[PDB]
């Protein structure tokens, strides 16, 4: 399957005998599933993102079938709003990011998909994040009257400033669109600009 990023990349998974919906998230190191039973030895972990940290239970060697592809690995169980399939299991299903092109790279997920971007004249590092609706960057100055917004992740909500029609180059591909500026843990390129540079998920 090639999955476009016009909407959230939600797929059916099978885990612990149960069928669930989960978001394919290149911006997640780990896989985080809603409160559920996994008999097995577990250990406590805290994981973080936008809004802060949540406490989860770490189970290992849990089989997870993702759109009919078998994977097995570590699953973190806790109060997430959205079941998230992260890179630990995406790699096992041979998921890549691809920008269409006689060019456009193919990016595997064994390491975080970090890229250089140019925004406001400034080179920054940012994570290609299919789990993010929007693009969120650390405090910087951009032009415009910005609308304050709140966005959430996972650990809660944060306040951001919204800037619209901002040029952004992402590994050399041109985008112009909405950028949210605020206290994000990591600079993230979300689906609003991934779609502009032709990015798809591919198994
Ligand atoms: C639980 C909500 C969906 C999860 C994604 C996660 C993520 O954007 O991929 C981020 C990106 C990096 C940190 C910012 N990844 C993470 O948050 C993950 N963190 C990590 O992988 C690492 N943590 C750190 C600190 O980097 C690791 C060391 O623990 C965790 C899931 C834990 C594995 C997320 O936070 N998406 C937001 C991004 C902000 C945005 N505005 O786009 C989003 O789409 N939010 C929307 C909708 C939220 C979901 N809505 C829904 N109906 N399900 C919003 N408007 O509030």
């Amino acid at each position: 399957p090639q999955i476009t990023l016009w909407k959230r990349p939600l797929v059916t998974i099978r885990i612990g005998g149960q069928l669930k919906e989960a978001l394919l998230d290149t911006g997640a190191d780990d896989t985080v599933i809603e409160e559920l039973n996994l008999p097995g030895c577990w250990k406590p972990k805290l994981i973080g993102g936008i809004g802060g940290f949540i406490k989860v239970r770490q189970y290992d060697q849990i089989p997870v079938e993702i759109a009919g592809h078998k994977a097995i690995g570590t699953v973190l169980v806790g109060p997430t709003p959205v079941n998230i399939i992260g890179r630990n299991l995406l790699t096992q299903i041979g998921a890549t990011l691809n920008f269409c092109g006689g060019g456009g790279p193919q990016i595997t997920l064994w390491k975080r998909p970090l890229v250089t971007i140019r925004i406001g004249g400034q080179l920054k590092e940012a994570l290609l994040d299919t789990g993010a609706d929007d693009t969120v960057i650390e405090e910087l100055n951009l032009p415009g009257c910005w609308k304050p917004k709140l966005i959430g992740g996972x650990g809660g909500f944060i306040k951001v400033r919204q800037y619209d029609q901002i040029p952004v180059e992402i590994a050399g591909h041109k985008a112009i669109g909405t950028v949210l500026v605020g206290p994000t843990p990591v600079n993230i390129i979300g689906r609003n600009l991934l779609t502009q540079i032709g990015a798809t998920l591919n198994f």
